[PDB]
């Protein structure tokens, strides 16, 4: 690699970071959008106030404003549902480590409640909240309300650092390695500039996913993150080994690889900055399918990329990885659903199943109520789109288990429901080929009626090749497709994946059978479970 390749391609101008004139050739359309107007201006210069006053029909009549609602607003966590819910916006937070409060949960519920049939909320595969039904004129008030309850939605979509994932048992687990909350909190604060916006990291070539590992279980899926912090002692000191470049896309899925770097715990933010700076400065900005950080690592080589991180560290030093980390390879991933003792004597947490991660405003109020009456007012989200309520006096558990809402959000659902994960799909998502949430519940219900099993088989449903529901990590994955019935009529289908493993012995699954009509999946899955996962016909 020539020295010329290492020239930073972006420059700070008027407090924002923009592509240098000479590097603007051959860029993708989104890169053109960002040059035409810096997206962070909608928040940091309050551009949203005036935009929110223009009727959507009028917004659509000029490129600048259409690009504002369809692209730039993702920097404020707003996603126009142009195809499937025209004029309405999904809104996505920053929620480091999946931690929410009952007050925050009630606030979100009050927003979606306003929108009636157009409103609901979802737990995401990054242990985050999304709300739906938002109309543009309401955006200024919603931003204020979020701030008032201690939430931000900044930089949650587009070419930004995504939700920092951590251990859902952080601080409460007798078996945790390190409490991940301080680190995910620090990362989120750094990314969002303490909820004011951070333009130094808002103009990346592409999305970028971070996680901090605190569990032997590897609940955080470090193998599929752009940056994963693996806890490890080096020369008598606590810190993290760094894995880099994990990603999924329609074209390519790759597991994270060692950067061959260790940082002390206090250097978590400096190294995140260094890596993001190198990605920002040097990343390819052409074909959108070749813009994720792994593509840069492949171009420069891991050592080449490492040197770029090193030069961006304070005192320009980056230690080599520690030969071992703290994560025990001898480990069985623990079920967190149900009642479990915390490390604090006399206290328990409860894991509750949220069917396909979908909640309505009344459900959200009920969960917030439970957290206040039984816990400490805290609700935790998980990447399987479930919830944990921590900090419950164990003497309160008998009463809790009699709560009517627990028949809907159960501490002990059937085993296949425990592992079921499904993306938004075509109810709201414009990229979706099929409906996912309702369909996956129906199919899973029918399958479990036919077989019993003891192995915690994990089934993931995703609506298109973007694979937001991570079908490549599943025991059985289902990727939406259109296919044909025996009469040659168009029907919704799934490509079925097998081979995905999580935890320390991770592996990416692959397509096993293409183009199966959704109406034919029950018998296929029943047989797969009996033949491959020890299930027994009822
Ligand atoms: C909500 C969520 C799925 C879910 O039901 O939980 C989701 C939903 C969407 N994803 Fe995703 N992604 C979600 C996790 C993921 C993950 C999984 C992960 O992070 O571990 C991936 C695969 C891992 C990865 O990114 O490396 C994922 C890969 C994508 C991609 C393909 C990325 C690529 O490099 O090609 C897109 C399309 C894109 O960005 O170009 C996409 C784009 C989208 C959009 C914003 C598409 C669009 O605007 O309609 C979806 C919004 C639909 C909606 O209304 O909800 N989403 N998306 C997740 C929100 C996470 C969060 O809170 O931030
Ligand atoms: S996998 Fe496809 S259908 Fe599902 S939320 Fe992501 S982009 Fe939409
Ligand atoms: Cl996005
Ligand atoms: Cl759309
Ligand atoms: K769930």
């Amino acid at each position: 690699v020539a020295a010329e390749r290492l020239e930073p391609r972006v420059e700070e101008k008027d407090g924002y970071w923009i592509l240098k004139e000479q590097f603007r050739k051959g860029i993708n359309p989104q890169e053109k959008v960002k040059i035409e107007k810096e997206p962070m201006k909608l928040f940091m210069e309050n551009g949203i106030e005036e935009l929110a006053k223009i009727p959507i029909e009028e917004i659509d009549q000029s490129k600048l404003t259409k690009d504002d609602i369809d692209v730039r607003l993702k920097w404020l966590g707003l996603f126009h549902r142009r195809k499937n819910q025209y004029g309405r916006f999904m809104m996505r937070l920053k929620l480091p480590n999946g931690v929410t409060t009952s007050a925050q949960t009630r606030y979100l519920a009050s927003v979606i409640r306003k929108y009636g049939k157009e409103g609901c909320a979802d737990i995401t595969t990054r242990q985050n909240w999304q709300i739906r039904g938002v109309v543009l004129p309401d955006v200024p008030e919603i931003l204020k309300g979020l701030a008032e309850v201690g939430l931000t939605s900044l930089q949650s979509g587009g070419d930004n650092v995504r939700n920092p994932v951590g251990n859902p048992l952080a601080g409460i687990d007798p078996e945790e390695i390190v409490d991940t909350r301080p680190y995910t909190n620090l990362l989120s604060q750094f990314i969002t500039g303490n909820s004011r916006g951070n333009p130094a990291v808002s103009n990346l070539p592409r999305k970028w996913n971070p996680c901090v590992v605190g569990s032997h279980d590897l609940y955080e899926h470090p193998h599929i993150n752009d940056l994963a912090y693996m806890p490890a002692t080096k020369d008598g000191r606590f810190g993290f080994n760094l894995l880099v470049g994990g990603f999924f896309s329609a074209k390519r899925c790759d597991e994270a690889i060692p950067l061959d770097a260790w940082v002390p715990a206090d250097d978590v933010v400096p190294v995140c900055r260094a890596i993001l700076e190198a990605f920002r400065d040097l990343g390819f900005r052409g074909n959108r399918q070749k813009c994720r950080m792994m593509w840069l690592i492949d171009e420069l080589g891991v050592e080449g990329f490492r040197a770029e991180v090193e030069k961006r560290m304070p005192q320009q030093q980056l230690e080599r990885a520690s030969p071992e980390d703290l994560v025990q390879k001898q480990w069985e991933r623990r079920d967190y659903l149900g009642v479990h003792p915390q490390k604090q004597e006399g206290y328990s947490f409860i894991g509750l199943h949220i069917p396909v991660g979908r909640v309505q405003a009344d459900d959200m109020d009920e969960l917030a109520r439970l957290a206040d009456e039984y816990g400490s007012g805290e609700i935790r989200l998980t990447v399987e789109q479930n919830i944990i309520i921590p900090n419950i006096e164990t003497s309160k558990i008998e009463a809790l288990l009699k709560e009517p809402v627990l028949s809907t959000f159960s501490p002990d659902p059937p085993i296949l429901m425990k592992g079921l994960v499904a993306c938004t799909g075509n109810q709201f998502c414009g990229q979706a080929i099929i409906e996912t949430k309702a369909r996956s519940l129906k199919i899973t219900e029918e399958v479990q009626r036919q077989v019993s099993l003891t192995k915690p088989v994990r089934m993931h449903w995703t609506g298109c090749p973007n694979t937001c529901a991570q079908v490549q990590v599943a025991d059985i994955g289902f990727m939406g497709c259109l296919t044909r019935d025996k009469n040659g009529k168009t029907v919704e289908g799934a490509d079925v994946f097998l081979g995905g493993r999580i935890g320390s012995d991770s592996h990416l699954g692959e397509v096993y059978k293409k183009a199966v009509p959704c109406d034919d999946l029950v018998p296929l899955v029943v047989d797969l479970l009996v033949n491959n996962f020890g299930a027994v016909p009822r």
